[PDB]
């Protein structure tokens, strides 16, 4: 039993909470808060353990980005904090290869990062690789045959629809085939050996075409648009399946759930989150106990 976890996000201010949906029997559990509000920040899933990266408190005392990294465990209900990045990095985004958190981007302050940085869970440590050729705020990461991708963004002047590649043997970035649309803050996920990327924000309209990269081919292609125009969406993938959760419209924060069936090429609304929100960092993993 998988259920869709999401960690923070941004409504007034930044969010504490964390909810679980079950895609089956349609229901969000209330889960242990976060220790710190925050959004902006990302989700990933190592060894079974929710990881909360990054991000960004918006409260009414005062503004701080977050170099946080925090634990959370299904067994036993609680976060645990881990070892902090190098920087802070709001709205970040993230990819998990052999086991290893790697930190994409992001901003602190007026800093527009190109440094990632890759963290290890066995001996709690950060360490930076080399940096992307490209300043991204808003970057959507995904990672296909053990490669990352940094997909979109905002460099600080210009929102982006360049995509590189980073080989981790090679401590390396090297461009690849940029999307049709620029986007920044999309949602970039890895569905069957595709890369997929959903809304955005750029610069004019929040999106709701979706578009997928194939390694074999090399290129971009467009695939069915989404219900609803979301910027600083969450995405995941659950049981073959993508789902994109809240974000921005230029005018509502979103509690729409959608749902990407690839076998028919559709999109459908699912539940609705007991509040909108946006910026909010999401994964997949057991049910807790």
């Amino acid at each position: 039993g998988r259920l869709i976890y999401t960690a923070g996000g941004y409504f007034r201010q930044s969010l504490s909470y964390l909810e679980a949906y079950n895609p089956s029997d349609g229901t969000w559990l209330r889960l242990a808060d976060l220790q710190v509000p925050r959004s902006g920040l990302a989700g990933c899933v190592v060894g079974g353990l929710l990881y909360a990266v990054g991000g960004r408190n918006n409260s009414p005392d005062g503004n701080t980005d977050s170099s946080a990294l925090d634990c959370y465990n299904p067994m036993t209900n609680q976060w645990s904090p881990c070892a902090p990045m190098s920087v802070p990095r709001n709205r970040i985004g993230v990819g998990v290869i052999d086991g290893h958190i790697y930190a994409v981007g992001g901003s602190h302050g007026c800093i527009h990062h190109n440094s990632v940085e890759r963290y290890e869970p066995e001996r709690d440590e950060w360490h930076l690789v080399a940096p992307m050729l490209t300043r991204r705020i808003g970057v959507g990461v995904a990672v296909l045959n053990r490669l990352l991708y940094a997909v979109g963004g905002f460099d600080g002047t210009n929102r982006l629809n360049s995509a590189e590649c980073y080989y981790p043997e090679r401590n390396e970035w090297r461009m690849i085939t940029a999307m049709n649309t620029i986007r920044s803050g999309a949602g970039v996920c890895v569905l069957h050996n595709c890369i997929y990327a959903a809304g955005g924000y750029d610069g004019q309209d929040q999106l709701n075409s979706v578009e997928r990269y194939d390694v074999a081919t090399a290129t971009w292609t467009f695939v069915a648009p989404m219900k609803h125009r979301r910027s600083a969406l969450g995405i995941t993938v659950h049981q073959g399946r993508i789902y994109v959760l809240g974000g921005y419209d230029g005018h509502t924060f979103l509690d729409s759930v959608e749902c990407y069936d690839p076998d028919t090429d559709t999109w459908s609304e699912v539940t609705r989150m007991t509040s909108g929100r946006s910026g909010v960092g999401v994964a997949v993993t057991m049910e807790p106990s």
